[PDB]
Parts: structure tokens; sequence; C-alpha cells
RNA sequence: AAGCC
């Protein structure tokens, strides 16, 4: 609960010159009392009294009434950031080296010597794209220096450290002094000229850089950091972090974790000597020197130690470099600069065209209702991003403008403009206008917004590509439900003294140019086999339109903007934007890595353990009939990059007998590693998303970051959540809601009380406030029932669903026309008078808590039922699993050592049902799992009318409705939707082997009937509370269950009536992945 | 005013 007690230190700290408490409770005569109390204080404020007195006279109201939120009364001028900054400002300012960066406009000159005119300025190459300010930031800081000015022995070392470094950001932000912010919280050209361009961004990526500094180390990183990184906007991230792909190969391997026939973890206590050739030590001097050549030192020194034995005991510091360059900030061009970088191919086209085939050979020769109805899927999936172009639309009686997917078929269709069976040009006539994709240390890359005809005529297909991946172990990201962890399984399983590994980091080459002749034509030669190889017009007309899609791509023009002009230049190489972008790109990886192999052999004979291909890089395990030696590598080595130099591809090729390194993940010394640099103050792009978004996402963010390896102190967490959810009611008047609020599992949740512990309401107060929450969950939209009410659109829902189905719609129909309403969420003016009526909502729900008459349950609701019927009992589990993932927190760790870890994915939609089956084999419908799970619990005649509906005939539908596979899906789908509303995916929990036969034992459920959904729901709630209390505790408990057979009957029902909670935090897990 | 997932 400390997190009430920090916002009021912190509302004292920033306003000095009064706060008052909001309580509320279940209780009548309580909220009376807190009713009571509150119109006291504010009568004391409005005369300048002590409230004292009342606090003593209603300390029943503070003892047992729940806070509700703070009142902020300030009557200042949100100044005091300029004042407070000064006491901090005595260093010596940061002199720019205008001299480190290539394009002149990545140098920190001064903002007017690189826009001279308020029209030539633009701040696309700086923003934060944050809703938070650099000043907001600022006093984060200040405030956790002042709180921790006098700690004592280590915690004060930290402090040392850390008012070290924030005296550099503070003493080279007051030379020019604090750029203020815009409504927006954008920095606009007046604030911007006097100061250097990137001073605010560059303040933002150095406070979250010092704010996540502890030990020394931290504070060397962070220093050295944030100084080159005032200068060098470019290379820094790069050449910090690219050490670490020739470290990967120099650890040795002392027992690691592999897959088995099982595909689950298994230590192996093996022993892999790390053969290292000669050339690549002088390789990895070259980038040592070259660090320091850019004014690095302490870094350099820091790999140059640990290379002196190369113990993975000591390697957690060469990781943590690695996660810390990244958070210099992300590097951010000018479109043209990133877009203007951009006989043999023989073997590789075939592969890549033979690849094509596999994937659709079936589903083509059978005449796949999915490949068929193509268009139709197209449709349903269809988003409501751009489509390029802002067109003027009217609907109904309005006349607005749009540059939305979703508005612009539906009004195409309503002027017999639509037209799918046109797939529009992509060349100088009508060039791709251009979408950008920013990441920290590595180089910007331009994507394609092509028109929604090339989206329809690509996604049928796509979707049955993938499908084959699902099933093919080659392609690790597709896979069945695995995780990273099997990926991790496998590469360690076959190394050995005969054997070595390659990786290969190949994202310079497919933006090449030579990739994008053998790549289209590869795919289209393919799509001519499968064309071949039946009749349907269906099939060939969908066929014969993906065809299309790569011919007028492989000769396109792009519209870059060059100032605030739009220049059209020819584009002759491979971006994305594509639907089958990372398929395809997978497909061509994948054909790639096997090209190579093929060339290298005629030389070397080695065996094909296993080949993969992950995202941007692919690897592969070789074995030789030999031992392995330093001269072997070399020589596989040097082949190897010789058949990439050939194929003309700029791409890093390695070889080792112990990690591998790609974007994604890298293993060293048998140990799995995760990258920890995800930027917490500044973002990529600016999106529609609120504060309250944006700090659930933050929060996010820090525990993704915590996972993996990159702590930034809590208290400065808290902070900034504080001053993101704060919401003005005035001038000066702000609302800043409680902990309560912002925890309890609501539609405004934005985090846990407890980091890695996702509490449910067990108190009557929480009960209270969750319901009310919930109550202003959805709210109106004027704009948005004007459309949906209009008549495009509404025969663009019926045209719809005159297409999907035979009989009767509205299960069915009732979710298309929402799905559709909800599209339009995309159009700001709709999210607009959104997020106006929940602030007049939320503001009025703090002020005082509403009634409900709830009669909906929840999740909650459910684990409250059952609590009561719990008995613990302190416990006993040894830790058996040696860590495999080195930088977890202590407390997760400690989880893993005891239960174990899993290597998937549980399934939380209910795609593995037989129901959901049979919809697939006859419908091109795809029901969500809150869907599934209506209908599963619906009268049997329901269930047969609903298949049949959609398309399924009658001797399966019929036969479906009694069977026990019918009965047996009720449960299994039951079981999906319940993983799904208790984020077993997400965050800590997904780690967790929640079927651990050293977790099972601590559960005793002593069956008292026999009815599926009630005995899984108290496991399940078992084995969460046992292991929370694992997470906080560090010791174990044992469970015991005495639930009564009558209330199980209740319960069943209970069940069967679950509503899902939307939310900040909710959508925040949504928005990771 | 920012495509696949």
């Amino acid at each position: 609960g400390k997190y009430n007690l920090i916002l009021s230190e912190y509302l004292s700290f920033i306003y000095n010159s009064v706060q008052i408490p909001i309580y509320y409770s279940s209780n009548s005569e309580l909220e009376n009392r807190c009713i009571e109390f509150h119109s006291k204080c504010l009568e004391n404020s409005k005369n300048g009294l002590s409230l004292r007195k009342l606090f003593v006279e209603y300390n029943d109201v503070i003892e047992n009434a729940t806070l509700l939120s703070i009142l902020s009364y300030s009557y200042d001028k949100y100044n005091a950031v300029e004042r407070k900054l000064v006491k901090y400002a005595k260093g010596k300012p940061l002199e720019a080296d205008l001299t480190v960066n290539e394009l002149d406009y990545e140098n920190n000159k001064m903002t007017s010597e690189l826009f001279p005119t308020a029209e030539e300025y633009t701040d696309s190459l700086m923003d934060p794209a944050i809703l938070t300010s650099l000043s907001s930031n600022l006093n984060a800081v200040m405030f956790w220096l002042e709180k921790h000015e006098n700690d004592v022995a280590e915690k004060l070392k930290v402090y040392k450290r850390r008012l070290d470094l924030f005296t550099i950001v503070a003493s080279t932000i007051n030379k020019y002094g604090v750029p203020r912010h815009n409504a927006k919280y954008r920095y606009e050209y007046d604030v911007m000229k006097d100061k250097p361009y990137y001073l605010v961004t560059w303040a933002n990526s150095s406070i979250e850089m010092l704010m996540s500094v502890f030990s020394h180390d931290d504070y060397l990183i962070a220093k050295e950091l944030i100084v080159l990184s005032y200068s060098n906007r470019s290379t820094l991230a790069k050449l910090v972090s690219s050490p670490m792909s020739i470290l990967v190969a120099l650890v040795d391997i002392n027992g690691t974790f592999i897959t088995n026939e099982e595909l689950e973890l298994e230590f192996s206590n093996k022993y892999v000597r790390a053969i290292v050739p000669d050339q690549t030590f002088d390789e990895l001097n070259q980038m040592l020197d070259n660090m320091r050549k850019a004014g690095l030192v302490d870094i350099p020194k820091m790999i140059q130690d640990w290379l002196v034995d190369r113990s993975i005991e000591k390697f957690p510091l060469m990781a943590k470099i690695y996660s810390w360059s990244f958070h210099v900030g992300f590097r951010k061009q000018k479109m043209l600069d990133a877009a203007l970088d951009q006989e043999m191919y023989r073997e590789y086209t075939m592969l890549i065209r033979d690849e094509v085939v596999k994937m659709l050979e079936e589903p083509v020769k059978h005449d796949d209702h999915l490949l068929r109805d193509s268009e139709l899927a197209g449709l349903l999936s269809m988003s409501s991003a751009s489509n390029g172009e802002s067109r003027q639309l009217k609907f109904g009686r309005k006349t607005i403008f749009s540059t939305k997917k979703n508005m612009h078929v539906m009004d195409d269709m309503a002027n017999e403009r639509y037209t799918p069976g046109i797939i529009p040009p992509v060349n100088v006539d009508k060039p791709i206008p251009l979408g950008r994709r920013d990441v920290p240390g590595r180089r910007t890359r331009i994507i394609f917004i092509l028109p929604y005809e090339y989206f329809i005529a690509q996604h049928a297909v796509v979707e049955k590509m993938l499908i084959y991946a699902k099933h093919t172990r080659e392609y690790a990201e597709f896979y069945s439900q695995s995780n990273q962890l099997l990926s991790y399984g496998d590469v360690t399983r076959f190394l050995s003294n005969n054997t070595m590994v390659l990786y290969t980091d190949v994202s310079q080459w497919d933006s090449s140019q030579h990739n994008t002749q053998p790549f289209r034509k590869g795919i289209i030669m393919g799509l001519d086999i499968l064309a071949n190889m039946t009749n349907d017009a269906k099939v060939l007309q969908t066929l014969n339109l993906y065809k299309q899609t790569q011919i007028n791509l492989m000769d396109s023009y792009v519209q870059i903007p060059d100032g605030n002009v739009i220049k059209k230049i020819q584009y002759g190489a491979v971006a994305s934007g594509e639907k089958q972008t990372k398929a395809a790109n997978s497909i061509a990886n994948l054909a790639l890595i096997k090209t190579v192999l093929s060339r290298i052999s005629n030389k070397h004979s080695f065996a094909t353990k296993i080949i993969r291909v992950d995202g941007d890089d692919n690897y592969a395990v070789l074995q030789f009939n030999t031992e392995v030696t330093k001269q072997m590598i070399q020589d596989v080595s040097n082949d190897v990059r010789e058949t990439y130099a050939r194929m003309n591809a700029k791409v890093k090729a390695l070889v080792s007998t112990v990690g591998i390194e790609i974007a994604k993940r890298y293993i060293a010394g048998g140990k799995i590693f995760f990258r920890a640099g995800i930027n917490l103050l500044n973002n990529e792009k600016r999106g529609q998303s609120t504060q309250w978004d944006q700090a659930a996402i933050l929060y996010s963010n820090y525990i993704v970051n915590r996972l993996r390896g990159f702590e930034t102190d809590r208290e400065f967490i808290l902070t900034k959540i504080m001053q993101m959810t704060s919401v003005a009611i005035t001038g000066s008047l702000r609302l800043f809601p409680s902990e309560r609020v912002l925890t309890t599992n609501s539609t405004f949740k934005v985090f846990d009380s407890e980091d890695f512990i996702i509490e449910y309401g067990t108190t009557v107060d929480e009960v209270y406030i969750q319901r009310a929450f919930m109550s202003l969950s959805s709210q109106k939209s004027g704009i948005a029932d004007e459309i949906a009410a209009s008549s495009t659109f509404k025969n663009y829902v019926t045209r719809l669903s005159e297409q999907l189905l035979f009989s009767k719609n509205n299960i069915v129909s009732r979710g298309i026309a929402l799905t559709e309403k909800a599209k339009l969420n995309s159009y700001a003016p709709i999210s607009l008078e959104k997020r106006r009526a929940q602030i007049s909502a939320l503001l009025t729900m703090l002020q005082k808590p509403v009634t409900f008459k709830s009669s909906k349950i929840t999740i909650n609701d459910i684990l409250r039922d059952i609590k009561p019927f719990f008995t613990v009992s302190d416990a006993h589990l040894p830790i058996q699993y040696q860590k495999f993932m080195p930088t977890l927190p202590d407390n997760v760790q400690y989880i893993i050592q005891c239960i174990g870890s899993r290597t998937y994915q549980i399934e939380d939609d209910g795609s593995k049902s037989a129901i959901s089956r049979l919809i697939s084999k006859y419908s091109v419908y795809k029901p969500s799992i809150e869907e599934l799970y209506k209908v599963i619990s619906l009268h049997e005649n329901e269930i047969q009318l609903y298949l049949i509906s959609l398309g399924i005939p009658k001797i399966d539908a019929d036969t479906y409705v009694g069977s026990k596979i019918y009965s047996r899906d009720k449960y299994r789908i039951l079981e999906s939707y319940v993983y799904n509303l208790l984020s077993i995916n997400y965050g800590c929990y997904q780690l967790f082997d929640f079927n651990s036969p050293d977790l099972e034992k601590l559960i005793r459920i002593p069956f008292k009937g026999k009815i599926p959904a009630v005995t899984f729901i108290l496991h399940l709630y078992a084995k969460l509370e046992v292991i929370n209390y694992a997470i906080k505790n560090g010791s174990w408990i044992s469970l015991f269950c005495n639930y009564p057979k009558s209330e199980m009957i209740k319960l069943w029902k209970k069940m069967w009536n679950i509503t899902s909670l939307r939310s900040p935090y909710t959508n925040a897990n949504f928005f990771q992945e």
C-alpha cells in the first residue's frame, strides 16, 4: 500500500504554499462519515485552517475507509521546475561535438542552425512522442534524490552515483533553460530554436538511464552513454552492442538445458569447448578499437577485463552492457536518407518457389474453401489502418475525411468503385505512400502503405502459408505453440566437440535490391505451379490476384517527403507492408541458408542437425566426422562468408561451437539471454492511446525490462504513473487517483500493487469499487452512432452477412456489426469523444462512487467465492532446477528453481476445440474465444442451427451436437476462456510450468462429486495462490480444499456467465506482443 | 498524419 504514501510525499514536495484526501466505503454509515469529512476539509481549506483536528475526529475514516483519491489545490504557476533545477546544476554543461555524425542533422547543433525558420522546423527527428513532459521527468528525478538524500551505507552509494549523473543532465539543461511543452506534449519551434535540437530527447534518455543505476558498474555505464549520446546520435548503440556477437562464441558450456522428444527443457551436465580462430579475436579487437576511437573508455575496458578468462560467471556484465546501449534513444533519420541506402540466384529462387508450392499444394488441390472465399476472408480480416490517401467521405449526411482502410472500402462499395479484381499499380503513376519504423541502434527502415487491394488479395494465401509453418520446425517463430525457451533448447541439444553452430544476421539482405528480383520471381513461379494444379475458378482467381501483387511490386515507386515536398523516386528494393511480409521473409531467409549450406559442403562434409529461420536471423548446427579445431572454424567461416559475398549480400556470418546471437535472443555459456532494451521515456511513434494507456505501457515496459535484466527504480516508475494518471479539474485543482483505483482488477487498472503478482478483490470495498468502475467502461460516441446509422455502413454490414452465412444470423450478425462499429475508433474525432466522456465520468466517480445494479459476473467474483474453502499450511519445496535464464529477478527465478519452467503457450483462444475446427473446415469465419464460449453453452438445438447458419452440413452438425466431443469441448472452451482471463500467457506466469509435479503435490484437492469446470478452477486458483505466495515470501505453502458439493453446483452456473474486463493494463499486455 | 501481426 506504499503507493498512496509515496503520492502524498511527492505532492507535498511538488507544491508548497494543500491536499484533500478523498475516502469511500461499502458500508453506508461509514460512507456518510467519509462524506462529512470531505466536506469539512474543503471548508477548512477554504479558510486557511489546520486539518489536524479533522483527521483525529475522522480517525475511523482514515483507519477503515478506503482512500479513493487525493485532491491537489496548488496555487503556483506550473513553475518550480526552473527553480528546483539550479541547485543540482553546478557541474560544467556539456558541449556537443558537432563532428561525430555523418548526416549533418544528426549532430547536436542549435535547432536554429538546422531550421532557420519556423516553417522549416520539425520535431520529426527528436520527438519523444510520449504523453509525459520533460519537466515532469526532471521533477520526478529530483523528488527521488531528495527522498534518498539522508540514506546510508550502500543505499547512499546508489544515491551518490545518481546525484553525480543527474548533475550532468541538470547542468547542461540549465545552460539553455528547461524546454517547455505544449498541450500535446510536443516541443515547438519557439522553445526549441534557442536550445540544441536533441536536448529534450537526450535528457529523457539520460534520466531514464540514470534512474536505472544501482551498482558502480551501472554508474560507469550510464555516465559514458550519457556523455557520448549527447554528441553521437547514430553509431553509439551499434558500437556498444556490436562485440556481443563475438562474445557468445567465447564462453565455454558447463551444463546447459536442452530439448527432448517431449519438446521440453531438460538439464544436461555436458561440457562443450568454445573453439575460436585467431581471426575472430582480431575482428573483436577491431570492434573494441572502434569503440575506443569513438570516445568510449570504460565500456571497452570492461569487455577487455572480461576477455582474460571469459567466465560465464562474470558474463552478466557483458549482457548488462548489451541491454544498456539501447537506452540511448531511437535513431530517427529523414525519410529520404533511410530510403537511400538501397545467374547464381537460380538455386535460391528455386527453393523459394518450391517452398511456396508446399505450403499451398494441399490447400489448392483440394479446393479449400478459404482459398475460394479469399476475398471474403480479406474483408472480415480488414483492419482500420491507413490505405494511403486522405479521401473525402460522405456518411449519411456527414462529409468528413479519413485515411482509414475500413472507411475506404465501405465508401467504394457504396459507389460501385469497390473493385478488388483490379490490383492498383504502385509505379511512377501511382507511387506508394511511405511509412516508417524506428529502432534504437539500427538504421531506420521504410514501410509500404499499399491500398487494401493488396491486403485482400494476400490475406487468404498468407494464412495457409502460416499454417504450414505452424507445424514445420525450421520456422521457429511459427512452429506449434512454442516459446523462445524451446528454440534455446534446440540449439544446445546437438552441441558437442564435433559440431559447430552457424548464426547469421541477414537484415541487410532483405532490403537489398539484389534480393528483390529472385524473391518475387520465386513466389510467382511457385504461384504458376499452384495454378496448374486445379481448375477451380475461385481458386485460380484468388491465386492469380496474388500473382498480380508480386508483379506490380517488381517495379514500384515511392513518395518520399523531402522537406515539404514529396519527391517520387524509383524504389527497387523489397520493403515491408504486405500481408506476406513475415511469412515471405521467413521463406526467403530459410531458402538463403539452405543455398549457402549446399554450396559450402562441396568443400567440407558435415551433417545438418538443425536449420532455422527466426525473423531477421537464420542459423544451423552442423556435425563433422572429426573433432572441430580453430583451423576448421576459420575454413568453414571463410567459405560461408565468401558464399554470401558471391550473392552480393551484406551480412554478418559467424561460426562458433557454444553460442549464437540473434535479434530476439542470445545464448552465452549454455544460458539463455534476452536484450532488455525497451525505451521508457521516449517512444518510436505517436499513436492514439491516452495518458492512462501510456502509463500502463510504461509499467509493462518496466516489467519486461526488469525480467530481462534492466531495472528502473520502482519508485521512479510509480512517480511517473502518478503524473500521467492525474486529471485536471481546473487550473489549480488537480486530482490524483489512489492505489486502489489504479491496481484493482478493473477497466482502469494500470499496474499491480506488487510486481509479478495479480490480485483480485477479496474485500467488500474492493468489490464495491470494481463494480462501480465497470458501470462506466464503454462510453457513447455521437459521431460513431451517426455513421453506425448511415446507409453505406449498414449495407456494408448487411453485404458481408449475406455473403457469409446461409440460414439465420444474429449471434453472428450482432458480432459483425460491432466489430465494424469498433474499427471507427481509429478515427480520432470518435476516439476524442470517448476520452472526454471517460474523463467526466471518471471525475464524478472519484468524487463520490455511484451505485450499480451489478448483476454482472466476472473472474473476480468466481475467485472470491472459492477462497473461503481453502486451508493453508506452511510447506517446503527444494530447488532442483539450475538457472538457465540468469537475468530473472531473484523472486521469479526461485519459483522456476523449485517447480520448473515450460516451453509452450497455454491455448487461450479455443482454436483446438472440435467446434472451432468444424467451423474452419466449412466457414471462413473465425469466432473469438468469448463467442465460442457463449455458443458452446447454448441449448443443443441452438448450436445445431448456428453451425448450419455458417455453412456446416447437416450430417456433420447433427453428429457433433450430441457426441462425446461436444461435451468435451464445453470443458475445453471454458478452460481456454478462463486461462485467457487470468493472463496465464503473459508477464511472469508465462514462464512457470503450471503442470509441475512439484507444484501439484502442494495442492490437495479431494473430489466430492466430479464436475470438470469446478475441479479445474479450484486447482488453478490453488496453483496461482501458492505461486503468488512463493513469489512474495520465498517460501512455500500447501493448499487443502474442502469445497462442499452443494456449493459446486451453484459455482458451475456462475462460471458460464463470466464477463471479460477491458483495461489499460489488459491493453498493455496485448500491446507487448 | 504512421502497413503485416
